[PDB]
């Protein structure tokens, strides 16, 4: 019982919307933490959220982007050692 299929689209120079699967109400919410591949930020959304778009982010830049379904105060053993993750770029130059 994990989120999966993490994609992104409408691509910018600046912001990126992610997109992501996860089994109905199985977790009470998700967090996102992101930085530039090399300070982390953490946003926490409800559990019934399959997209976010992330603003605010540097032309030209890889984010590493993880995704960690929350139950209670809890994420699984599992998902801390192997999370969906991904890098993504930004576009412009």
């Amino acid at each position: 019982p994990a989120p999966k299929n993490l994609v992104v689209s409408e691509v910018t120079e600046d912001s990126l919307r992610l997109s992501w699967t996860a089994p109905d109400a199985a977790f009470d919410s998700f967090l996102i933490q992101y930085q530039e591949s090399e300070e982390a930020i953490n946003l926490t959304v409800p559990g019934s959220e399959r997209s976010y778009d992330l603003t605010g982010l540097k032309p030209g830049t890889e984010y590493t982007v993880s995704i960690y379904g929350v139950l209670g105060s809890y994420v699984f053993e599992h998902d801390v050692m192997l999370p969906l993750s991904a890098e993504f770029t930004t576009g412009g130059h």
